[PDB]
């Protein structure tokens, strides 16, 4: 019943046609997904894309899955190995979340970090000046494409 629903996720995820977010299974392994997003129009991470990998444990969907940023990303959230403190993937997962959920999550927090609890301690404190912010980012992000 787990690959099951995890072929009715992908088809959902699919047929919903959300902006910015795609997933696939790998061919060999419905239990290891390679995702990527698109950061929300109008925030700072407007036109940049991110891969993540998410993982399907064997106890799922009572325990999440782990997901991973792939693509170095520079943001409050997210630490040096792609960890990702979002606690709907923590402390508040719950097994009725679908795949599309958690991408959409993730899109979201791009653009609405939770300065309060930083990984990234100094995107925290650039965060506070936009332009500068969107400034080392972009810089950051530049130089993961050569």
């Amino acid at each position: 019943p787990v690959g099951k629903r995890l072929q009715q996720e992908l088809m959902t995820l699919m047929m919903s046609g959300d902006k910015g977010i795609s997933a696939f299974p790998e061919s060999d392994n419905l239990f290891k997904w390679v995702g990527t997003i698109h950061g929300a129009a109008g925030t700072v991470y407007e036109d940049l894309r991110y891969k993540l990998s998410l993982e399907f444990p064997s106890g799922y969907p009572y325990n999440a899955p782990t997901v991973k940023f792939l693509t170095p990303c520079y943001h409050p959230n997210v630490d040096t190995q792609g960890n990702i403190s979002l606690d709907i993937l923590k402390e508040k997962w719950s097994a009725l979340y679908d795949v599309r959920t958690i991408l959409l999550s993730i899109q979201s927090l791009l653009g609405e970090p939770n300065i309060d609890s930083p990984l990234n301690t100094h995107a925290a404190e650039l965060w506070k000046n936009p332009t500068a912010f969107k400034k080392y980012l972009q810089e950051t992000y530049s130089k993961q494409v050569t």
